[PDB]
């Protein structure tokens, strides 16, 4: 969709340096590298855990501590200034800390912004999010969410967590830190795309462990996001990172709570437990839950859209960092006001979402004044969608579930009362149900959050129900508009893969896909074609085709490999010229960041010499017909992870290219 | 391997017939095909759902009959015969009963012996056992469980419904019964291998989560087994026909056992509730663990070798039908007296071994006697091993699970004596530990057996020890023997694909892989050609590269499609011969069985016709060029599930085939 964003190199070039480098690998008599990468997997779920572990612990005490700041501050103030004294007071506080927290997010790290899971599932989709993984985007991320938190903004500190886990992964896993310049002579090996996504893969997992006390769901996370062929190994390894992240932190936790190991803590967010009578389903209430799923595909919608026009407004008015911070400023405080006038009017905005969702979950029948939580998921309802897209590191997950669990619980209120208070009209269970419901609807989200709303309730029976709710949720929340994290992915315009491509593409054949007509470099290729080729600023194209070369063949453009940008640049540094040879490692100093075109020199002497690919080339590219379904290419370039497919003749004559903007286009 | 054995066509062939029928299927208004997908996988689950409630309460009720029967003529046989006249009598009981079982199997569908586990982990690599589902099959498979169980075999029932469940999901799906001859004109569009093989794979998932009440353990299972790329919405339909499966068990066993629907039996195996302080376990723990997993792995290996050697003696002297029955008759006989033996010294061969199971995870420390439950631990495991591979419809998963349930609670016994009667030293922990242990070691699953074992205990946090001794049990397991269904799919000879490649083989390359020469079709093509090709009897080869055939080409064997034996059988049977026209229906009425080339006739004038392939056959075959990796010609294979692949020049000119058999054979 935009030329801003480039793409991962996932499918391995197995060039000859490469095979080389395999069979010295082979020959060195133990295979080391398996056992790095669960070494690997163990060290980003204990910091992933740990992570959770600090901002958990450094929430719970400046909570504590604005608590007490206020329980001591409000007889003074409100003695001399009055009511409105103390709750001007109070409003400036939380805006002040919001402040700090949005000063830093905007003034320093924009990407920092929101939840991360958009960019991850980007990520893992294939797209590279300029500064997505990187120290500054982590340290910035935990800070503003710690900032908001404590700050009373309708906001959960769920979501970054994924985004803290993919960055931890996708940094301990170099053994080397760009930004602060250090190298560690370690881990060498996984200075690859490859390696690279497979890491932010488990460490997504591992977030989603710690957030939830989810492991399964996290792993499965992860293989929605990736949709790529089925790798035991992989799984296995994202598996292990998810439960040892889930351990870490239940076992720091229980420590420093309690003082004892006694593992209570699954994740950041804890349902309860619902082992109970009063929560067991009849066949005769499934309909019931299909019912509310309805309501929260609805009501989802209706937040989504209004989110939405909200964006709009920002993108065109509140464009500056300075209008942003004091957009969150003035946020913080209606939210403040708010809770005052709640809390004087009732006589939970002061209590963190997650106990109060647990509470709508878990509280006897008679706990809640239908009026006043009415009152509230509105307000609520409301309010967290006026906070979504604030320059804040915040999530959306909690709040939707405290709105939905609020609406779930009116709705038990109310078949309680219609059916005479029975044991089956139960409000928490319901509760439960609102809760995935309205989820569902804001975020189209439908095995991970199944498996993730069974693993944290902690009950396999409830999962079925769940299901069949999210499953409405979404059926009648695509009908209306599209999901929060698609709707900002197509606003920002990043190319974006579906799981598969429309459903009317048979129709159409790579010949309408593939771009043509395309840029080719022979085998042996001069050096001033192919400085020219590289240094045009008509296109930026970083795969090129490799034709024969020979005037032998029949062929006018026969395909005999694929190279790319990074790899000419290497090759032209280092004047690699038929007119040292380069090991595999050369190129991996190289990355993650390559040299512009413009940074080689090469002198006219040098330009009249020959560059020969076939060492560099990937010797076998992936191929299509002409005269294939779009189906298949897409599914094709999905499964493989693939960043260039060349479109060819009967003749193998390249025809075409077809990149990812080529698939993503159609919608 | 062997040729017995053909492969599915699970990569369609996108024909021109076949891109009419999608245009006309747009064309309809509404796309009630997914629908009725849908509707298929409810029917799958819930009929699998009920097949285990069959054989749950057919059990109960004959097992009650057995005992009942027993406990009435003790009296009046002991007074007269003695101790050993009822000795013989009950151990005839029991032979009469597995002599049955035995009868049905051997005699009737050899196919039907086992779990049935193997034949479907084949049927979803994607190689074809003769006669896995049938309705025969079916009922052969059922009633053999329910009379192996009532003869009191050390066997169980979980195994057979997976198999169960694929057979219903293969039957169902079609709208038709080949064995009844009956045709319900519905689901016509189903009826190829793609959507068979996906439908086969949710009736697994359905199996195993009635089996266990473990719906995501099962949809696991069968992504491990399919090793495909990602499908969301195949992945959701699967998951939805495993809950279904579980709710519909547990609710018909809620009615049946209580008068009410409250959901207490998820699985026909319940371990119980383990949320409780005793079992907790601490890091200081986790090495011990580990260790057990060790002994786990042991062991597994000398049951699994074991078995190989009486494999051996079977195929060699137990050939014979007859020589079957009588070695199951003999099996349990011995299994009988050893029973007896057995509780007349001590003063759970009667009992059913799920009960044993639960109660050696769940009983008070003081309940067993150290001496006892090796001596059982002993005589079960070499009971088990003896009573495998029997000609009697069984499973092993709950032998396992009680072998290592028994070692495990000696360990556990162990050690509180050696710790002085610690919390932390909780005989029933170890007995999981252990269990989960042996099972990993005598069967080699690591990520649907992790799921299922924390789905059947109900805690997620069990799962992070558990998969450790699972992890171990294999690493250690896999350095002696190799996994039990592995070991029994290489002496069927089957030619099975699995996850990756050897590691050592990036040094070969696809010219290695590859057969030649290549035998090839003409588009144009001479009938008596075509004929001819078929009807050699030296090959049977089931896939023809179609080639360019006017003589302007410069290409030798230009590669235009790819055909199939049966669609040639198809257009030979109806006489499509340049010298009405077929719809993709009039292939489907032959599938699934396709006459032989024998069958049809061809006249001496009719053998001078020419056949245009263009229309049928498929325009564009997944091709690899020769000089490319082992390890990626095996994940292209294996991720889009292809049963031809060409290997094709830098002119695109055919070269090789690469098939199953030939990435099997490395190894
Ligand atoms: C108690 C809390 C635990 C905190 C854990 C923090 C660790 C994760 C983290 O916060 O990051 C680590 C930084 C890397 O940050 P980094 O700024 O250098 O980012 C580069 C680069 O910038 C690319 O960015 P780019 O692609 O945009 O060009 C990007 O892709 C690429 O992945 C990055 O490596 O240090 C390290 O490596 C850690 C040293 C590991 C060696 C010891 C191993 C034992 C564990
Ligand atoms: C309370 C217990 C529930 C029992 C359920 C039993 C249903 C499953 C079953 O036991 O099987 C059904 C048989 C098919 O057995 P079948 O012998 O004809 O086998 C052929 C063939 O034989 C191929 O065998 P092959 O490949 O070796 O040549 C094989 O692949 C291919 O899948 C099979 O269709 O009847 C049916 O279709 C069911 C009618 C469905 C229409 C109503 C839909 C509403 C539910
Ligand atoms: N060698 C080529 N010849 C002609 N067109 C090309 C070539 N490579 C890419 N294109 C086309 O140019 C457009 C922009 O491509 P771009 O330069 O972004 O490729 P890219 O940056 O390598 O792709 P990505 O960033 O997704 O990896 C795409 O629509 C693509 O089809
Ligand atoms: N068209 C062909 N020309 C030459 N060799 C072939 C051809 N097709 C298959 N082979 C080779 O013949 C051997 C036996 O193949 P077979 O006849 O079993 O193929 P098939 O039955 O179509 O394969 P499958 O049963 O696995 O689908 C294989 O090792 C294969 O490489
Ligand atoms: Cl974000
Ligand atoms: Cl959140
Ligand atoms: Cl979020
Ligand atoms: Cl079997
Ligand atoms: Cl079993
Ligand atoms: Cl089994
Ligand atoms: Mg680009
Ligand atoms: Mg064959």
């Amino acid at each position: 969709l935009s030329l801003k964003y480039e793409s991962l190199d996932y499918d391995n070039s197995e060039n000859q340096l490469f095979l080389e480098e395999e069979r010295r690998i082979n020959h060195a008599a133990f295979r080391t590298v398996e056992i790095k990468r669960w070494v690997i997997c163990a060290m980003i779920g204990i910091l992933t855990g740990l992570v959770a572990c600090f901002i958990d612990i450094v929430v719970e005490n400046l909570a504590g501590l604005k608590y007490r700041v206020v329980k001591d501050n409000i007889d003074k103030f409100t003695e001399k200034g009055g009511l409105s004294f103390s709750l001007l007071l109070w409003a400036t506080l939380n805006a002040s800390v919001v402040m700090v927290g949005s000063v830093i997010v905007a003034f320093i790290e924009p990407v920092a912004a929101g939840s991360g899971i958009p960019q991850i599932k980007c990520y893992l989709n294939g797209v590279k999010i300029p500064h997505v993984v990187r120290l500054k985007t982590l340290v910035i991320k935990v800070c503003g969410v710690i900032l908001s938190v404590v700050g009373g903004l309708a906001v959960g500190k769920e979501g970054p967590m994924i985004h803290s886990g993919a960055v931890i992964a996708a940094g301990i896993s170099q053994g080397r830190s760009t930004s602060l310049k250090r190298d560690f002579k370690i881990f060498e090996y996984f200075r690859r795309d490859t390696e690279k996504r497979d890491f932010v893969s488990a460490g997504a997992a591992a977030g989603v462990s710690a957030a939830f006390g989810a492991p399964v769901g996290g792993v499965l996370f992860s293989l929605e996001e990736g949709a790529s062929f089925w790798n035991q190994f992989l799984t296995w390894r994202i598996f292990f990172a998810s439960m040892i992240s889930t351990f870490t932190l239940n076992s720091v936790l229980s420590v420093y709570h309690g003082n004892a190991w006694d593992l209570s803590s699954p994740g950041l967010i804890n349902f309860g437990r619902f082992d109970s009578e009063k929560m067991g389903y009849t066949i005769q209430e499934i309909p019931i839950f299909i019912f509310m799923g309805v309501v929260g595909g609805i009501l989802g919608a209706l937040f989504n859209a209004l989110n939405y026009w909200l964006t709009m407004f920002r993108i065109r008015y509140i464009h500056r960092p300075c209008l942003q911070v004091i957009e969150a400023m003035l946020v913080a405080a209606v939210t403040a006001a708010v809770g005052f006038v709640m809390i004087y009017c009732s006589r939970a905005f002061f209590n963190t979402p997650e106990k109060s969702v647990v509470n709508l979950f878990h509280d006897p029948p008679g706990s809640y004044n239908p009026m006043t939580l009415g009152m509230f998921t509105l307000m609520y309802f409301f309010l967290a969608c006026w906070t979504y897209g604030l320059t804040v590191s915040a999530g959306v997950f909690i709040p939707s579930l405290l709105i939905g669990a609020a609406w779930g619980r009116l709705f038990g209120i109310s078949l309680s009362y219609l059916s005479k208070g029975s044991i089956w009209a139960d409000p928490g269970k319901y509760a439960l149900m609102g809760a995935a419901a309205q989820l569902g609807g804001i975020v189209r989200m439908t095995l991970s959050l199944t498996v993730i709303m069974m693993e944290a309730t902690g009950n396999v029976t409830y999962g079925f129900p769940i299901m069949l709710v999210l499953m409405t949720a979404k059926i009648v929340g695509d009908y209306f508009v599209e999901g929060l994290y698609d709707m900002h992915i197509q606003l920002q315009s990043v190319p974006f893969l579906h799981w598969e491509a429309p459903v009317t593409s048979h129709s159409l054949t790579a010949r309408e896909v593939m771009s043509t007509p395309v840029t080719c470099l022979r085998r042996i290729e001069r050096v001033g074609t192919v400085v020219d080729i590289l240094s045009d600023t008509s296109s930026n194209h970083n795969g090129f085709p490799v034709v024969e070369s020979n005037p032998n063949t029949t062929q006018v453009a026969g395909l005999r490999g694929l190279i790319l940008r990074s790899q000419l640049i290497v090759l032209l540094k280092h004047k690699v010229f038929v007119e040292r040879r380069l090991k595999l490692k050369d190129f991996r100093d190289a990355y993650p960041r390559f040299p512009p075109i413009q940074s080689i020199h090469v002198s006219q002497d040098e330009r009249e010499c020959m560059i020969d690919l076939s060492e560099f080339m990937n010797p076998s590219p992936y191929t299509v017909p002409r005269e294939a379904s779009l189906p298949r290419v897409f599914k094709l370039f999905r499964a493989l992870g693939l960043r260039h497919l060349v479109v060819v003749n009967n003749h193998n004559e390249v025809v075409g290219m077809v990149t990812r903007k080529d698939l993503a286009r159609y919608r």
